[PDB]
């Protein structure tokens, strides 16, 4: 059965007019910005942005990938796949 999520989680993260997105839930470092109450980081993986989302918008790495897991035109993404599959959890700093 599902936990909460927690930091290195990985998941496909959706936000408005974006194809969903491979991406992790981030540590906070100390010293660093925290997100809203209810809200988690998400580094995305290619852009290396990061954005504060909830989890409506977290899909679970494992059981979405055989839907989202494809090649898209968007700037990052195919790049943002490799790393999610590759080295999902190295520095992207
Ligand atoms: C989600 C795909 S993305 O990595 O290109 N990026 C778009 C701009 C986002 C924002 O509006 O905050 C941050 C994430």
């Amino acid at each position: 059965m599902p936990h909460a999520f927690k930091p290195g989680d990985l998941v496909f993260a959706k936000m408005k007019g974006y194809p969903h997105w491979p991406a992790r839930i981030d540590d906070i470092a100390d010293g660093a910005v925290k997100p809203p109450p209810n809200k988690y980081p998400i580094f995305f993986f290619g852009t290396h942005e990061t954005a504060f989302l909830g989890p409506k918008d977290l899909f679970p790495y494992d059981k979405s990938k055989d839907k989202y897991g494809k090649p898209n035109k968007r700037k990052g993404f195919n790049e943002g796949l490799w790393e999610i599959q590759n080295n999902p959890h190295a520095s992207y700093s």
